[PDB]
């Protein structure tokens, strides 16, 4: 009950719609229209700041995970080292917070 992160995104993942991976979420960041895009911290910089600008000049807001891609995989459920996650739909979750105020 402190905005918790896990919370939130595996709500999300139950309530919403989670796209989970890198690639596939750099192309919601080209010509989407994802609330949040998430990537980790301890990703590949050529995905991180592709993704970030994409995602940027879209008007995407980008949250920065606080961990690694393997950290990420685990708590999503992603046994690959999921590098980036986009919270396209986050319904009841609240995750949009943490990546969408400033």
């Amino acid at each position: 009950g402190s905005v918790d992160f896990a919370f939130e995104l595996r709500k999300a993942q139950d309530t919403g719609k989670i796209v989970m991976g890198a690639r596939k979420s750099i192309q919601y960041a080209k010509m989407g229209g994802a609330k949040l895009i998430i990537v980790a911290r301890n990703a590949r910089p050529d995905i991180k700041e592709d993704i970030e600008y994409y995602a940027r000049l879209s008007g995407i807001p980008v949250y920065e995970f606080e961990g690694t891609s393997v950290e990420l995989g685990t708590l999503l459920g992603r046994p690959h080292t999921v590098s980036a996650l986009a919270v396209v739909d986050p319904g009841e979750s609240r995750i949009l917070a943490l990546g969408g105020k400033e």
